[PDB]
């Protein structure tokens, strides 16, 4: 439609079909656009009586919704239609193939319908034309195409067109389906049940096993009710039941029907009350199924005059039986399921702790299916679900464009992983695909589940009694496996990662000499039992996973592997005596795995078991690239009492795994010159950055940056951050915000690529809002530069994501860390590309903190027992940082870096000084004053254990930038000053200031003393740092008063008001946090002055219109506002974001 806004424009009107005509009218358009919506108002009422007419008359109509209708009217008539149309008739009919299809849309029309329709085409035009006006017209249009429809739509089944084609396919695949109801619930009337939350889904699975060897339940017959289910399949079911023109007896549950909104199950209550009022079937086998603790919804106490006093229960096995009997495909039928228990096409993968099998036992059924039936091109499906409260549209999503394609349908393997932190959709979701065999968009395409392929949830350990019912496989740590039930997967032994260690292990467990061995590369004679015992014994571990042997495995292999590629092993060929070496070698990387490969409130206790931190001992021997040399650090080696040579940890006498190697040994590494037992602490930069590239493989040093200081435990970090990604370990490291994370990350890519200006870190910035697609994208885009970096310059990157745990995507995380994966698909081992995670550590605040914040203002809106956002029992807002838990298989691999040490903390706090407010013109002295400054108030917060961010670095170059603000303005501040003190004070505080001084004592005052609470404290912990004026607390004080007072007498002149400290504050603070662009979070009781502080602010910062001197000189605010309801979305808060970037 178009609508003319002129005067006398009128209504063009332009239905999109060849026998209509372009309907035009003028006139008044106002009454005219009135008329035009009555009647299509009243045109909407008849259609809708008009539908539910066609859904009562004709049965097999009420399968599919109103868009799916129109998807099946638009797609039946087409020649060949659609996959996802074929699918969606597969429950009609079963098997539903395009001829049957064709002998059901030639068999439902008859000639009478055809010159009828005809007659109407011909009969219409002499009929609009005797309706003058538009609306006359319009109602012969709209009732001719409600009597007669498929005249106007020649290419689209009308409703009784398509349901006579339901009911002539339903005829076509007989033997319906015939279901009795259990003793106690009667067939024909409700059947209310109430039974707990943990008892309605296996009840149900009671009611259908009552016929046993009869198909199971599909989307008609069951409907699993959940909140944001609409009103229109509840009534649609409510109709299969309740009419007539089936052709078995089926049972029509409504699992969970209190969990349905007040609305909904109104609406559906008086529904079923008309269609009991006006026509139905007395044979009618409703069973309705709540949760017994939630009878004051609406279903159950409506319907409780028809409620059972049994539920129904079968046993346990019966369930396990029943499924399983029908999960058991056939044979002849060339199915995925052959490769699982003798063909059952469902598995559950599950286990209680991670990092066992699971995955691999699906690889493994994926290559044992490869190998059966001959092709290396079946398909395995992989769909990663990582958001919490599952959505089944997700997995709908991704199982469409793979399967509708009719291409491979014979052997399909799905791989649906469920993540850890999957919480709250688990029970419903594997009820619909795995039971009820379907997934449904319900205005949209309809997935059922094929006996054919092999759909294998993969799900880690209320939920655990459910996961039995399914045919399951459990995945056994390798303790658990040679005392209970080979363990060892047969590819894995017989790899070359598995197969240095253990051939080195096996010679080194019996005390054998090493002198004459170098592997001789292809599997030895070992059995996989005595294999798994071997890394059992020397890895440390009392209960090790699978994750923890490999990483074990590849850490010996990767050490033993660069020992065998030395000039050593020659060496001591050819001299003939250096013998002894390499049993050296084995225990000394025994030692480095112990590091490496091993770890080891009730909410935060699996994630603070931080047992160890960095100021622990780390003995690290390195073999360089291939050089001839080795490289110590970490330890020194000193000579044993009893004839041999022990290592001890530096600056310290306590010996770390006594007697490693004997003097002959220690000689002979004294005869060949070896960096053994050397001071990293004494030594110049050159000779350090020397040792670094020696160590890290770096040919040509070049210093990216002098001022980073290559202390020893920096450089004990750098090899553990390059040996983890040498050999294969995932890198996931657990630090505050202020420890030197990210700048040891940056110096040591910036020292491994040396001069080109290739980027080779990038750094992800992981926050709250962080989605999956975001990691999946920046990942696979990392990769890409990845392949680039290394054809071109053949350099390594890395994509470092910071903070990589505060989004609920960690998940995500895990999945490119552990198991090698972007969303299914696998990353590339020759790419280049090393994933680093840092996350922060899980602490919470303390009591006085906890207290303090619960009464900011009013309350929080949400009380802490409401909250959803939470980790355990602890909700978000008390914890310091605002994690999220951690996936296990990402426990084990967290490490510390240590947290900060107060001389390279001032020594930071003195270059971010000398950084932004650089001693152009300040001073030396005042800059070390300023440093000082800033030392001290971070000293002070430190010592109370309760700030948000644990204050860093970050908070001081934003303090440099309010003191930079304030000396650039110290001219005209200073000198409104001087006017303001001279008219309203005595001549005491009238003394001339100091520029850089003052300037201090203003950046104190904004960042550091109006935040806190207890502010005198503060003040006396500051007045030891200042130079002579502001020595006191009564100085900063009264300072800072006086600005408050200056910034408020610029402001517009008002009376009647609370001229209090909170208004002088809050207007001084909002200010200069605007000039700033610092965000300000103002928070009191309803009549605190803040309100009051926004319009004074945004009234006096006219930029050559404010009424002041002093507020002349600063900006020009805008302000654009928007209100907070509970009910806000979040494209809100974009959408006033945009608005301010386009003022
Ligand atoms: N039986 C086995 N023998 C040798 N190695 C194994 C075995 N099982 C697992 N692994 C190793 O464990 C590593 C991780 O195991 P996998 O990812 O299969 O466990 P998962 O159960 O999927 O972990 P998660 O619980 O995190 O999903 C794999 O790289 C594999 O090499
Ligand atoms: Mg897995």
């Amino acid at each position: 439609a178009k609508v003319y806004c002129c005067p006398d424009g009128g209504i063009f009107m332009n239905f999109g079909l060849e026998l209509l005509s372009q309907l035009t009218e003028k006139g008044d358009v106002i009454q005219l656009l009135g008329a035009l919506c009555r009647q299509m108002e009243d045109f909407l009422d008849n259609w809708k009586t008009v539908v539910a007419q066609k859904r009562a008359e004709h049965f097999y109509l009420n399968f599919y919704t109103a868009e799916q209708l129109v998807y099946l009217s638009s797609e039946l008539r087409k020649p060949r239609p659609s996959e996802a149309a074929l699918m969606m008739l597969s429950f009609i009919k079963g098997k539903c193939t395009v001829q049957d299809l064709v002998q059901a849309t030639s068999a439902c029309e008859s000639k009478a319908d055809r010159y009828c329709l005809r007659e109407v085409m011909k009969k219409l035009p002499q009929q609009l034309l005797s309706e003058p006006s538009l609306m006359g017209k319009l109602q012969v249009i709209m009732m001719q195409s409600l009597v007669y429809m498929s005249a106007f739509l020649p290419h689209c089944l009308d409703l009784d067109a398509l349901g006579r084609c339901l009911a002539h396919l339903a005829t076509m695949g007989g033997t319906p389906v015939e279901r009795p109801l259990p003793k106690g619930l009667q067939a024909g009337q409700p059947n209310l049940i109430l039974c707990g939350h943990s008892e309605v889904l296996p009840a149900a699975l009671a009611i259908y096993m009552q016929a046993p060897r009869q198909p199971l339940p599909t989307f008609d017959e069951v409907l699993l009710c959940t909140p944001a289910t609409t009103i229109e399949e509840v009534e649609l079911l409510l109709r299969r039941c309740l009419t007539s023109g089936s052709q078995g007896h089926k049972v029509y549950s409504l699992l969970f029907a209190d969990q349905l909104s007040y609305e909904v199950g109104c609406q559906a209550e008086e529904f079923f009350q008309s269609l009991c009022t006006r026509a139905h079937r007395e044979d009618y086998q409703l069973v309705i199924l709540c949760d017994a603790a939630r009878e004051h919804c609406y279903i159950p106490s409506t319907f409780s005059q028809y409620k059972v006093p049994l539920v129904p229960q079968a046993p346990l096995p019966n369930i396990q039986a029943y499924l399983q009997s029908h999960y058991q495909v056939p044979k002849r039928l060339l199915s995925a399921a052959t490769v699982f228990r003798d063909g059952l096409c469902v598995g559950i993968v599950t286990s209680e702790r991670a990092g066992v099998g699971k995955s691999l036992y699906v690889n493994t059924l994926h290559t044992k299916l490869k190998a059966k039936l001959r092709d290396e091109t079946v398909p395995l499906k992989i769909i990663r679900l990582t958001e919490p409260h599952l959505d089944e549209n997700q997995v709908l999503s991704a199982l469409l464009p793979f399967l509708k394609e009719k291409y491979q349908k014979m052997p399909v393997i799905f791989h649906i992983d469920i993540s850890t932190s999957v919480q709250t959709g688990i029970p419903i979701f594997l009820f619909k695909l795995l039971i009820l065999q379907y997934l449904m968009d319900i205005n949209g395409k309809i997935w059922r589940r094929s006996p054919g392929h092999l759909y294998l949830v993969e799900i880690p350990q209320p939920l655990f009694k459910f996961l039995d019912l399914f045919p399951k496989v459990t995945c056994r740590p390798p303790k658990e496996v040679i005392d209970m039930e080979p363990a060892m997967d047969p590819v894995e032994f017989c790899s070359e990662a598995f197969q240095r260690p253990y051939q080195y292990l096996k010679r080194f467990h019996q005390q054998q000499n090493l002198d004459t061995f170098q592997y001789e590369k292809g599997s030895v004679e070992g059995s996989p039992e005595e294999c798994l015992q071997h890394f059992l014994i020397y890895c440390g571990l009392i209960n090790p996973s699978w994750s923890e042997l490999r990483n074990f495995a590849w850490f010996l292999n990767c050490q033993l592997k660069d020992c065998e590629a030395s000039i050593f092993c020659k060496s001591a060929f050819t001299g003939d005596t250096l013998r002894g070496f390499k049993n050296f070698v084995v225990t000394f990387m025994i030692l480095m795995a112990r590091d490496f490969a091993t770890p080891t409130e009730e909410d935060l206790a699996p994630f603070s078991l931080r047992k160890r931190w960095e100021s622990e001992p780390h003995p690290y021997v390195f073999f360089n690239g291939d050089h001839m040399t080795m490289t110590f650090i970490g330890f020194h080696l000193e000579t044993n009492n009893n004839g041999y040579v022990d290592a001890i940890n530096p600056s310290n006498g306590k010996v770390i795994k006594k007697d490693v190697m004997t003097k002959e040994l220690f000689d002979g590494l004294r005869l060949q010159r070896v960096p053994f037992n050397i001071d990293f602490d004494n030594l110049p930069r050159y000779e350090k950055l020397e040792r670094l590239c020696l160590a890290l493989g770096i040919e040509w040093p070049i210093d990216p940056d002098e001022t980073y200081e290559l202390t020893t435990d920096n450089m004990l970090k750098i090899l553990a951050i390059e040996m983890r990604f040498r050999c294969g370990i995932p890198v996931i490291i657990m630090g505050e915000t202020g420890c030197g994370k990210t700048r040891l990350i940056k110096f040591l890519s910036d020292l491994k690529r040396g001069s080109v200006e290739a980027e080779t870190m990038k750094l992800v910035k992981v926050h709250g809002g962080t989605t999956p697609s975001m990691i999946y994208s920046k990942v696979k885009e990392a990769e890409r530069t990845a392949f680039s970096n290394k054809a071109q310059h053949k350099l390594d990157t890395i994509l470092f994501f910071d903070e990589a745990n505060t989004t609920e995507a960690v998940s995500c995380i895990k999945e490119i860390l552990c198991d090698r994966t972007v969303d299914g698909e696998h990353l590339h081992e020759d790419s280049g590309l090393h994933i680093i995670a840092a996350c922060n550590p899980y602490r919470k605040h303390s009591q006085e903190m906890i207290l303090r914040l619960e009464s900011a203002g009013l309350g929080y809106r949400v009380s802490a027992e409401e909250t959803a956002d939470r980790l355990g029992s602890i909700p978000l807002r008390q914890l310091v940082y605002r994690v999220h838990a951690l996936p296990p298989s990402l426990i084990p691999l967290v490490w510390d870096f240590g947290q900060l040490n107060d001389s390279a903390e001032k020594l930071y706090i003195q270059q971010i000084v000398q950084r932004l407010v650089d001693s152009v013109s300040v001073n030396p002295s005042e800059t070390c004053v300023i440093a000082d400054v800033l030392s001290a108030s971070q000293m002070f917060m430190r010592k109370r254990e309760n700030e948000c961010g644990f204050v860093s670095l970050r908070d001081v170059e934003r303090c440099v930038k309010v003191f930079r603000w304030f000396h650039d303005h110290s001219d005209m501040l200073l000198k409104e000053l001087d006017k303001f003190l001279h008219e309203s004070s005595d001549s005491t505080h009238t003394f001339e200031r100091d520029p850089v001084l003052w300037s201090l004592v203003m950046a104190i005052g904004v960042c550091y003393h109006a935040s806190l609470e207890e502010k005198a404290s503060y003040r006396t912990a500051i007045a030891r740092c200042f130079p002579k004026p502001y020595n006191s607390s009564r100085a900063i004080l009264d300072e800072v008063t006086h600005v408050q007072d200056l910034f408020l007498r610029g402001a517009p002149i008002r009376t009647n008001i609370a001229r209090n400290l909170a208004l002088k504050e809050n207007v001084f603070m909002m200010v200069i946090c605007i000039e700033l662009k610092i965000p300000l979070f103002l928070v009191g009781k309803p009549g605190s002055s803040k309100s009051l502080a926004k319009i004074i602010v945004a009234d006096a910062m006219q930029g050559q219109a404010a009424f002041s001197e002093l507020f002349r000189c600063l900006k020009q605010v805008h302000l654009v506002s928007f209100q907070c309801s509970p009910h806000s979305t979040p494209q809100g808060i974009i959408s006033t974001f945009k608005q301010c970037a386009r003022f």
